[PDB]
DNA sequence: GTTCGGTGTC
DNA sequence: GACACGAAC
């Protein structure tokens, strides 16, 4: 799947290898990265491409092509430079996930990768594999989704990279015309330590990196675009997660099998609410977006907290904070559900106002840009709340 | 329990 | 661009 030439050129500009060095393109198909590196830096390297699909492998005679699953491949010797664009996707059942392998193959991947966590992703596994294949002081330059900067599934991967060498992350954003993904380039070197975060600007002449921040003692913490303002706001109030237990809605299959739940409206039945029912500062209790209906009073059988009016915050409205007080205490199939901790005093209307405020939207957009199409728990629990809105006694 | 999206669908 | 679900663990 194609990489824009300006992305390739940018990545090649970050790449290096010594004379006679071993240069690898994993998932290479026709080897556009090998070709670009050779054109830019010359011929005195050992070029290798690894590709699983015989129909796809189409390298020039000056490169060695290997037909293999890169994730399970064991070469005789490590590499000086590894570059390219790995495949992206979750391994799982075809009805829901795009990568389809025998369970036994998924088992080999889990055995192979110390960073594998949750559903994980091929791109995480490619990154780990590549790092393991680098000689000491070797370099990797990959373009991958930005999701690993922030997501829990990638916590082990971030800790692994922090531990194994030094990391530079260059934000590109949505640079693939046909693909819905916000991208970064990672340049990793198997020596030293620390993280450098870079923005980019694109011009006619390609991408130009702009240094944003440096974290010389990075240990795999979530990566964010921090500013003087984000810092200033964070120290102005209690993290939201110190004021509230944060829970998630019961999931669709739990409602679908529950004997109280119906697929048609009826006397005494209310809609099972989704994200579409959640608006800034109010809840649309009437419209049904889930296809599911149930008695309001039986909602507590799915989660005890559905019995109690409480704060609800959106998960799938992009990088935004959208909140409302569920005054009626309805069943929800989506969103975060925040229950105040013992001793917490709240002004719900004011807090909802603050969460929905322009200041709050700019805060989260600065920090997290468009890495993921969600406000995640790790973002939400860090939102700052001053004494006007909430107070822990 | 709750996570994630070479997103899904308008 | 608007505006957002179940297999996975
Ligand atoms: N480098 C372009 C994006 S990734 C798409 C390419 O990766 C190949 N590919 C996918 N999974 C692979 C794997 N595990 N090992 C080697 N090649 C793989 C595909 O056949 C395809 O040519």
């Amino acid at each position: 799947v194609e990489t824009p030439p300006e992305v390739v050129d940018f990545m090649v500009s970050l790449a290096e290898a010594p004379r006679g060095g071993r240069v690898l393109e994993p998932a290479c198909a026709h080897g556009p990265f090998l070709r670009a590196f050779r054109e830019a830096h010359g011929t005195a390297y050992r070029f290798v491409g690894v590709e699983i699909d015989p129909k796809a492998l189409d390298l020039p005679p000056w490169a060695e092509g290997i037909l293999a699953d890169f994730l399970l491949w064991e070469p005789g010797e490590a590499f000086d430079l590894i570059l390219g664009n790995p495949p992206y996707g979750i391994v799982g059942e075809a009805s829901k996930y795009p990568i389809h392998v025998f369970k036994a193959v998924k088992d080999l991947y889990k055995k192979a990768f110390s960073t594998w966590k949750g559903k994980y992703n091929l791109y995480g596994a490619f990154l780990e594999k590549a790092v393991r294949l680098l000689k000491p002081g070797g370099v990797l330059v990959f373009v991958v989704p930005a999701t690993w900067l922030v997501l829990e599934d990638f916590a082990l991967l971030r800790e692994f990279l922090a531990r194994e060498g030094k990391t530079s992350v260059y934000y590109l954003g949505e640079v693939f015309p046909q693909k819905k993904v916000s991208a970064v380039v990672i340049r990793f070197q198997k020596s030293g330590k620390g993280l450098s975060l870079w923005d980019t600007q694109e011009s006619e002449s390609g991408f130009t990196p702009i240094l944003w921040a440096e974290y010389p003692h990075w240990e795999g913490e979530i990566i964010r675009f921090e500013t003087e303002e984000t810092r200033k706001l964070e120290i102005s109030g209690m993290p939201l997660g110190d004021l509230f237990h944060i829970r998630f809605a019961a999931r669709s299959p739990e409602f679908k099998k529950h004997p109280a739940v119906r697929k048609e409206p009826g006397p005494g039945l209310v809609p099972v609410l989704t994200g579409r029912n959640l608006k800034p500062g109010w809840v649309d209790y009437e419209k049904n977006h889930s296809g599911l209906w149930m008695p309001k009073e039986r909602a507590k059988e799915l989660r005890d907290f559905y019995a109690t009016p409480h704060l609800v915050v959106a998960h799938t409205k992009g990088t935004r904070v959208v909140a409302a007080w569920d005054e009626r205490a309805y069943p929800w199939r989506e969103e975060f559900h925040l229950l105040p901790k013992e001793g917490v005093r709240l002004d719900p209307s004011s807090l909802v106002q603050w969460l929905n405020s322009e200041a709050m939207q700019k805060h989260v957009r600065t920090l997290y840009r468009d890495f993921v199409p969600h406000l995640t728990l790790r973002m939400l629990e860090r939102l700052p709340v001053r004494r006007e809105y909430g107070f822990h006694t």
